[PDB]
């Protein structure tokens, strides 16, 4: 598959979801397109044990689809795209892998039943399900949002979804991200990663501006451009003195940089 | 319940044979024990029946005291130079891999390690104590060293292991059975556990070796650094509070996490 039978697969998908827009697509298919790069190498050496093709059109499509569900989530939050009533009915249905309830989101049972049927191991659709009400409810706790810093990163850790991504990937392309949980160092890098890319957001409510309201003095920006120097060195140290299987190292690069 | 002014004896007797051991060491190692065991005590009893360990053993007291000791000892050889970095190194490998030291002149390492191995009830924990030694130690070191100054983030993580909380709860754990190693494979008590250390940081830091204050006024001299940390304490107590509150942890935890947010 190349890229606009992709974009339009993903888009063709997205009617089936009301508040859908053009650029939840297209963007989920560029930045999907340069994850799967970017880590071609190291899946082709794993496809050998998993059976899974890094080319699979059908698991290509279906990760990319559920890359533009995070944006669209994201957005009806943050802009309003649909009402309170049909959010917690959306949230629900994705939440527990069933039908939305509510007419106009048949789409969210569709992708789901796919992501079931595609799991490799069956343990990350469950937990693929869990990082969903887990990003759903960070989401509205920050839209909702008197928070320390230290509480704003932490919510913020769930709200930027890379823990969705990641969980996705080892579903359709058989990662062992179930068994690689149970690792404390591997928790420690997916709570890294995820605190980089919430601050390159923050800096590009958010950080800078909950910083600044209440700190007027404070040099907000370098300070949290420090921490974000911060945390990519303690990802590299932890990246060096652990050793993650493929594709697992490239792949936590991949989204430092995603930034590009 | 052993006699404060004893135990101190009992402590200084091992402490002399370490060099750079004073009595301050043993007389605080005694303060600090005492305070955490009266604030379990209930607990412990409570737990007493199912593993065989008193809460009022004089073998086990003792040799909690002294692993405190031996922190505060540490600490001091880091921060006031007390020994060689030779010397340290040395000792960071006896009490971190559990095999006596090559150079003379600490032998009351390899005496506490080997007395821990013996009397832990679950030897899970000693492995784990060995472990919580290592980062400690290498804390102690990255934060004296201490130019390219951190980052507030980096500061904390490695606060978060140079207050040594996870040290104190492990030897509790392996003294009385406490069942840590089981309970450190729920995400959430990992959790409290980083939370809880990183509040007796910021309280450390505050109240009263890099120091969090300092280093925000070195690097963001215009931005209210005290302002800033009292509400980050804040905010990591709300955190602590909630978690401890979803997920129920079994006795001692609970009265163990909230007598160290108020020590
Ligand atoms: C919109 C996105 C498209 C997909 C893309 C991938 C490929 C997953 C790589 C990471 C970035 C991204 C998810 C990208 C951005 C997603 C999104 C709009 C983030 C907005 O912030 P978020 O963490 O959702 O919380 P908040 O609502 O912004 O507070
Ligand atoms: C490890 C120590 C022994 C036990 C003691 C109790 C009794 C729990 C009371 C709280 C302190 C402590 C945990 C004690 C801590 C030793 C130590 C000096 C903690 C401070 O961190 P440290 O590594 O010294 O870094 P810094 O010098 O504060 O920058």
């Amino acid at each position: 598959i190349q890229t606009e039978r992709a974009v339009q697969q993903v888009l063709e998908w997205g009617r089936s979801l009301t508040g859908f827009a053009d650029e939840h697509a297209v963007e989920a298919v560029r930045g999907g397109q340069y994850i799967l790069q970017r880590i071609h190498p190291s899946l082709r050496g794993t496809s050998a044990r998993t059976g899974r093709d890094p080319q699979d059109e059908t698991l290509i499509v279906t990760f990319y689809r559920e890359l533009a569900l995070l944006f669209w989530l994201c957005d009806c939050n943050d802009l309003g795209l649909i009402s309170p009533e049909q959010l917690a009915a959306v949230e629900q249905a994705l939440g527990q892998g069933v039908p939305c309830a509510l007419p106009g989101f048949e789409g969210c049972a569709v992708l789901r039943a796919s992501l079931a049927t595609l799991a490799y191991d069956r343990r990350d659709y469950a937990q693929l399900l869990d990082d969903t009400r887990c990003y759903s409810a960070a989401l509205r706790a920050g839209h909702a949002q008197r928070w320390s810093y230290a509480e704003y990163l932490h919510n913020g850790i769930d709200s930027i979804a890379y823990a969705n991504v990641f969980c996705c990937l080892s579903l359709l392309w058989g990662l062992d991200m179930a068994t690689l949980r149970a690792r404390p160092a591997f928790r420690q890098v997916l709570r890294l990663i995820s605190a980089i890319g919430r601050l390159q957001n923050d800096l590009h409510d958010n950080a800078v501006i909950l910083l600044l309201q209440r700190y007027p003095a404070m040099p907000v920006v370098e300070f949290l451009n420090d921490e974000l120097a911060g945390h990519t060195r303690m990802l590299h140290r932890v990246m060096a003195e652990e050793r993650f299987p493929a594709p697992w190292g490239p792949l936590i690069e991949a989204m430092a940089a995603i930034r590009v």
